């Protein structure tokens, strides 16, 4: 509760402000890591099952949870959750579906006909957490958009004993093999295939820091998988203006703050008696919190910021470039357009994080830690690839011939110029 | 050495003949490389103008490339060189601005309006590498996307002295800034900035050894930058059929063999006669060839495979997963549908490598190296970043809380749920 004046701040000051946690992979969690994933490419389930007997301690037999255990843990279910999964899935699929790519088919000048397409990714595993707490609405996030991208293989691994909601939610979206194994050695899993788990071509959904660190190990490997996105500390900037509701912008940073303690939290208002009346909420509400510890961890990296004016506002978030960018301003809309850097948009003060980390439709796995600056929001492009396709007709080829002698010939490469001109001499012959 | 009859192998020698060589790298260029991309960092233009001294001539001054020197090499270039660039150049702008991707604006539900709109990547670099012989056309396949997508700056590097046919692709592409610096140094002054090289978020274009190493150095660093694409050898799979003139065929293995010594070079066909009679072309058109000893070494690594019929090339093409495919049958075009992975695929006689590599609008900048599993050809979303937004009405938000609220409470997330009760109650209070 300590409100910050951006423009009493000296130029040091400010850049300081923005700062991300410095990076601590730690050599022993990269030794560990690199073990951990050398071992199971070597020895397969002996290892797992060695891991499954060390940590947490489950004594996995058949990696593969049974369709029977399936069914039992769905029964057990209420009709209330199983319900509102559907909403939340059917608002995801329609999204996501919106965003096939159509086709892209043109001739560039008569004759040259040029075409972009997509294929899907062929095999792709997903991760889940485990925990006292199920993260069930990661598996509706990623297996929805997998399977409208019509990826063959789609399976999913989660550290033992699965909680009865990830097992239900990868039923009802379809995932094929759901594993028991969990941390760096399920990512292991996935990237080198063991004689239970298939070696996948991408390994999508976040985790812990093992989890993190194998992510990023296996990316490497010309042995490994590919991996949806880097991570890093996960972060929320709410920009509100005078018309804001304190507690509305208070419930989206506590909302964050629960998320981890290396969550970034930050509010940027023009308004000082906005940021102090924010900050007051944030700490009633933060008082009714039951597990708490964790967002109040989080709060003691917040900034709330006041700054000159709302072009302000969009100045330092767009230097920023915050995982969530939450507008709660009147003329949120009209802001967009200026926006150039977020992985997700919520506008207004009807649209809470939570809307989108559960059931608007849109991804809530998103890019953070500065990487907005290339990445994007998973979405069905993740789970495809373009394919570029060619095909030109004898006139086509007949007109483009010199223009590609010419320059296969500037850049001496005679290979490629003589593959012209054998052509250009056989349509010769023939015309 | 010759003519391989695939049914013939073993089911091991099957699988070996789809392998890559995997090679990766020296300790000593990876420490090399970590140094100069430390001292570049950290000493800016001192480092780079020493490192110059150490490597060129003449030592470097200007950094950057003046709008003079950019006019007098423009000068010297012929018209025929000009106009076939220029062609080019607007295939290239055709197709890639074909790939915009339509708006994504739905409600999900009444009142849940989510979107997907995208924006540019901000600041991109390219590299372009020297030598004798001067690869222009990297430049064009490069800087035209990134002009399609808005990028605000785009610069480029290059091994000084530049030739005047990169100079002028630059300018023709509106490339911003062009600097004489090159190999690792060049990727670090783009990655990290220095007094003269503007940061860059993303690099683009591949290069040798160091230059490689360089970008994957840095794509893993947080104060690192993003890359294009991991890197790899090259490689050409051509489909034959018994319609297929052999030494087309030919022209197009040699076409990527000459690309560099590593340079993958395969041939699928059912008949052994047609094996026989490019295996014969080849060796006479490699005969012709002024600098043949890159294509000659790329070829002891070739493989001319005669299969049963051409739905088995199609099951070994789709496992290979080649960079370039080439179609050279009869219905080419009815092939591509079972066509799972390729970077980019050529279509029937007279869609030479070339044509593609040059001037009909596709992109050349491919995954390789098994990439393919995974990532697309380099296209205009390589140059955006897709963004998501969502905007709730109170009415849309309404009908979606209890949902939200059952979800959050679910995964015991009780600050998202709380964020959810909290608008409740504030609209019931006004109605």
């Amino acid at each position: 509760n300590t409100i910050i004046d951006w423009n009493s701040c000296t130029a040091e000051q400010q850049r300081q402000l923005l700062m991300r946690p410095a990076i601590s992979a730690s050599e022993s969690i990269t030794r560990t890591v690199n073990d951990i994933l050398d071992n199971v490419k070597a020895r397969g389930d002996e290892a797992l099952r060695e891991y499954s007997a060390k940590f947490d301690k489950t004594t996995v037999t058949a990696l593969k949870v049974s369709a029977e255990e399936i069914a039992a843990a769905s029964e057990r279910l209420s009709d209330e959750l199983k319900q509102a999964m559907a909403v939340a899935v059917k608002n995801i699929e329609t999204f996501h579906t919106a965003q096939k790519l159509p086709p892209v088919d043109v001739e560039t000048q008569p004759g040259v006909r040029c075409q972009q397409v997509t294929r899907p990714v062929a095999s792709v595993g997903l991760y889940i957490p485990g925990g006292s707490a199920p993260l069930f609405s990661t598996v509706l996030m990623l297996a929805t958009p997998a399977s409208i991208a019509g990826c063959k293989k789609v399976v999913l691994c989660s550290p033992p004993p699965i909680a009865d909601e990830i097992l239900y939610a990868a039923q009802l979206c379809g995932v094929q093999d759901v594993f028991n194994v969990g941390g760096a050695q399920a990512i292991a899993a996935l990237a080198f295939g063991t004689e239970s788990v298939p070696k996948v071509d991408k390994i999508f959904g976040p985790g812990n820091a093992f989890v993190t660190e194998a992510k990023r190990q296996v990316s490497q490997r010309l042995d490994g998988a590919a991996i949806d996105m880097p991570a890093g500390p996960s972060e929320v900037l709410v920009i509100a203006d005078s018309g804001a509701t304190p507690d509305f912008v208070a419930s989206d940073l506590l909302s964050q703050a629960e998320h981890g303690p290396d969550s970034q939290v930050i509010l940027l208002t023009p308004a000082a008696d906005m940021a102090r009346r924010v900050a007051e909420a944030v700490e009633r509400q933060l008082a009714e919190l039951p597990r708490a510890e964790t967002a109040r961890q989080a709060l003691n990296a917040s900034r709330l910021i006041v700054t000159k004016d709302l072009a302000q506002c969009v100045e330092i978030s767009n230097q920023y470039g915050p995982e969530h960018l939450i507008i709660q301003t009147r003329n949120a809309r009209e802001l967009v357009d200026s926006i150039t850097s977020a992985g997700s948009v919520f506008l207004g003060d009807w649209s809470p994080e939570s809307a989108g980390d559960y059931a608007s439709g849109t991804n809530h796995v998103l890019p953070t830690y500065g990487y907005t600056a290339t990445c994007s929001s998973l979405g069905l492009a993740d789970f495809q690839k373009r394919m570029t396709v060619q095909e030109l007709s004898k006139e086509g080829f007949s007109a483009l011939a010199s223009t590609i002698e010419t320059l296969a010939a500037a850049e001496r490469l005679t290979a490629h110029k003589n593959a012209v001109t054998l052509r250009v001499n056989a349509l010769k012959e023939q015309a």
